[PDB]
RNA sequence: AAUAUUAAAAA
């Protein structure tokens, strides 16, 4: 029962310029009726929506119960129809396979009440009408296509996209409905995701293995077989095709992998699997020297069997076969609008009979609205110049500009782990050369050469290492950290660095020093300086909200879930009153919970830690909040907001700073696209940067709005979604959006506009790295491996 | 791991 109530509207923002665009969102229009709602239950239970969709199909096909209509189904408890059901309980035993299914009325749910909602702006909306129109509009398509999650997806088709290891993409859409001011929306964008092929067992296996002399698999290459097969669903072809889910793969090849078998005699003996395949189907195996899978004693060699077709792939994606999807999926944002505009029609909405019989209408065309693109701010920069930057289509960058606050660099050391012969004392010596020329010119001077410079390999070596250089070299500020590509030694550095030691490092692929570029070398400059504990630059001071007339805390939190593995939480805070520097805290907590368990603590450290540097208590706190699925919002703020109050009242009992607190979200399928061709950005034909929404699309009486803060790299933009659950500092719209697009400015990392605030955009990296800090049981020993050493407590490590 | 953006997330 949610008792924060979600602030209204305050009003729609006017600042900034008018840019005219299109969403793919497309207007709704519904019978002002009531629709009813029945529960359904299907024993067995736990069958697939698929199957459970197959049940309802007959149930309605056979029993005309249902007279002339078309119900509506959700694959699980939930059927609906545009008038009552002849009923009063009703229980049926049906054969397709046997179910036993009762059906009973549960509610009556008011399109009425929905319409009053969205257009009168004074009741909460009702949840259950909008689910109603949900399973309303994705009947069909359920019924013709692979559904996962919100998407549907079907069979490639004049296309082939293949990942290795026995994955493809296919591609699809999402579709969802949403409240609007005036008219409900139905939300539609392509999609694209990974799937199994369908193909036989010992194809997958050999991409599996990278097999392009048959001998039995290794033990490692029996190992890997397995995790990359257990779980899935195979066929079997020798029975003219029964399915089962694979538990494992033996150790002992088919032709030595016994099952109890029960002769005529009464006697039971030990039958190969082999064996028993030749006597029962005369089939002779042409590869007995491989496992069998196992299923469900029941062993399947590998030859019988196919992988299922239409299994989504679950499991993480290798560096090349996401390299490869984000390729073949890639679309400028013209061509996705194309995309959008062709799928629109193909599907013919209005034509569809279950929409016709709820009597509802779709417009074909995407939703006009006229967003506002707002002013970048500039940034301050220092040293003798004290430059400033004007950001340009979400860009600028440091030429004739030095840090705000510059470290000077006095002991430094160089530890690489790449092989001498691929990375010489020469190569090493114009790396350092290239990097002391860039970095005196952005202010950060590195004084001389190095103390150490040593040559080392595996991450066994690193620990000797860097306790050697921690007692040797006093005033040691930074060791630079060169790598052979991907490695374990990363992981360690940073284990080593951060948890153990408290040292700062900074690490560089050895591509990089072979071949310097000066951009690469810059950007290596923005992380050094912030590591050793300088600013690279401000907001102009005068040109920020009237917050800051006050102290006020800036914090950002994240959430990461495991592919066992714990979940993380992450909260950063900002130190300062710029803001710039940002200190963190991290945890560890039970896998796929979605609140942040320990967040009161982890507020009452930062309050602290902000208390320590600047010597004021904050009158205010802005949250920003990333990692939240939608749908749970409500859920989220409730549990939260309480822990941050908690914090607060813990630190002094009637310390009651104001909250702001926001969501923040990029996996959400809102695409934006200029309307007048004339005003797409680059080749990717995007958004400018600062593009922000907050009607027509957005909810019709909460706090809630677009704001795409980057330009428009590669693909089509996502514009950043927030949502606004609680603010007791009266932020306008305008004045909450522009500090949100100025925060997106403030990350130490890169002179652009990012996607995300900076405080959110942090919390991601320190999630992130504890990820790295936790590679190798118990909890008590997984929180010790995420926390950072005392030295390294203060310090934006995660840069 | 210079960096942002970008797809997904019976036997």
């Amino acid at each position: 029962q949610q008792v924060f109530q979600a602030p209204r509207r305050p009003g729609i923002g006017t600042v900034g310029k008018p840019i005219k665009l299109l969403a793919n969102y497309f207007e709704v229009d519904i019978p002002k009726i009531d629709v009813y709602h029945y529960e359904v239950d299907i024993k067995p239970d736990k069958c697939p929506r698929r199957v459970n969709r197959e049940v309802v199909e007959y149930m309605v096909q056979h029993f005309k119960i249902f007279g002339d209509r078309k119900p509506v189904y959700d694959g699980k408890k939930n059927i609906y129809t545009v008038t009552a059901l002849p009923i009063g309980e009703r229980v049926d035993f049906e054969v397709t396979r046997i179910f036993k299914v009762s059906i009973k009325w549960l509610a009556i749910v008011s399109w009425r009440m929905l319409h009053e909602a969205l257009v009168s702006g004074q009741i909460p909306v009702p949840l259950e009408s909008v689910q109603a129109l949900d399973v309303a509009m994705r009947h069909l398509a359920s019924m013709r296509y692979t559904p996962v999650g919100r998407s549907f997806f079907s069979p490639p088709e004049g296309y082939y996209h293949p990942l290795g290891g026995g994955r493809e993409v296919w591609f699809g859409f999402h579709q969802s409905v949403r409240p609007a001011m005036w008219k409900m929306m139905l939300n539609i964008d392509v999609s694209a995701t990974a799937f199994y092929k369908a193909q036989p067992v010992i194809e997958f296996m050999c991409e599996v293995l990278d097999i392009r002399q048959p001998k039995p698999l290794t033990d490692s290459q029996r190992v890997r077989f397995t995790k990359e097969i257990k779980g899935l669903k195979v066929e079997v072809t020798h029975c003219g095709k029964r399915k089962y889910r694979v538990c494992n793969v033996t150790r002992r090849p088919a032709s030595h992998q016994t099952f109890p078998l029960q002769l005529e005699s009464g006697q039971t003996v030990e039958c190969t699997v082999a064996q028993y395949f030749k006597q029962k189907y005369n089939l002779q195996l042409k590869y007995p020297h491989l496992p069998c899978l196992q299923v469900g004693h029941t062993y399947l060699p590998l030859e019988v069997c196919n992988i299922v077709a239409g299994q989504r792939c679950i499991k993480k994606l290798t560096d090349n076969q996401t390299s490869t999807m984000i390729k073949a999926t890639a679309r400028s944002a013209p061509d996705r609008q194309e995309e959008i505009s062709r799928l629109m029609k193909n599907a013919s909405y209005n034509l569809d009979p279950y929409i016709q019989e709820f009597g509802i209408k779709v417009k074909d065309d995407m939703t006009e609205v006229t967003g506002r693109v707002l002013p970048a701010p500039i940034l301050q920069y220092g040293g003798r110049n004290r430059a400033i930057a004007t950001p340009n289509q979400g860009v600028w960058d440091m030429r004739g500009k030095q840090f705000y606050n510059g470290i000077e660099i006095k002991v430094w050391a160089i530890a690489c782990f790449a092989p001498q012969k691929q990375c010489r004392e020469e190569v090493l010596k114009n790396f350092t050369d290239q990097l002391r020329k860039i970095s005196k010119d952005a202010g950060m001077p590195i004084q001389g050469q190095p103390c150490f410079c040593k040559y080392a390999q595996g991450a066994d070596s690193v620990e000797p290492m860097f306790r050697h250089l921690k007692n040797t070299y006093s005033g040691l500020q930074l060791i630079i950290v060169i790598l052979p590509g991907k490695t374990p030694v990363y992981a360690e550095v940073k284990r080593v660095g951060d948890t153990l030691l408290g040292m700062a490092t900074q690490c560089v692929q050895v591509k990089n020093v072979v071949k310097t570029s000066p951009q690469t070398l810059s950007n290596l400059c923005l992380k050094i300086n912030v590591k050793l504990g300088g600013i690279n630059n401000i907001l102009v001071p005068h040109q920020r909200s009237a917050v800051f007339q006050q102290p006020v805390i800036f914090l950002g939190a994240d959430v990461t879930h495991p592919p066992k593995k714990p979940s993380i939480t992450a909260v950063v805070g900002s130190m300062d009153a710029h803001p710039s520097r940002y200190c963190a805290t991290v945890r560890v907590q039970r896998p796929r919970q979605e609140i942040i368990e320990d967040l009161s603590y982890m507020v009452r450290e930062l309050l602290i830690q902000f208390y320590k540097s600047t010597r004021f208590k904050p009158t205010r706190i802005i949250f920003y909040r990333d990692g939240v699925p939608e749908g749970q919002l409500p859920q989220i703020l409730h549990y939260e907001l309480l822990a941050i109050r908690d914090a607060c009242i813990k630190l002094e009992k009637d310390y009651q700073p104001g909250i702001t607190y926001i969501v923040v979200q990029k996996r959400h399928h809102t695409r934006l696209f200029c309307a007048d061709k004339n005003e797409r950005i680059g080749k990717s034909g995007n958004i400018p940067a600062g593009t922000t929404v907050d009607t027509n699309i957005t909810h019709p009486f909460e706090f809630d709005f677009y704001l795409c803060s980057h330009a428009g790299i590669q693909g089509t933009s996502r514009p950043s979604h927030y949502y606004v659950l609680w603010d007791d500092n009266r932020f306008t719209a305008d004045e909450l959006q522009i500090l949100t697009y100025q925060l997106c400015h403030t990350y130490v990392r890169c002179t652009r506009s990012v996607s995300i605030p900076a405080p959110a955009y942090y919390a991601r990296l320190v999630a992130f790295r504890a990820r790295y800090h936790l590679v190798d049981r118990d909890p008590q020993a997984l929180a010790k491996a995420v926390q950072v050493h005392q030295d390294t407590l203060r310090t934006m490590y995660f840069a």
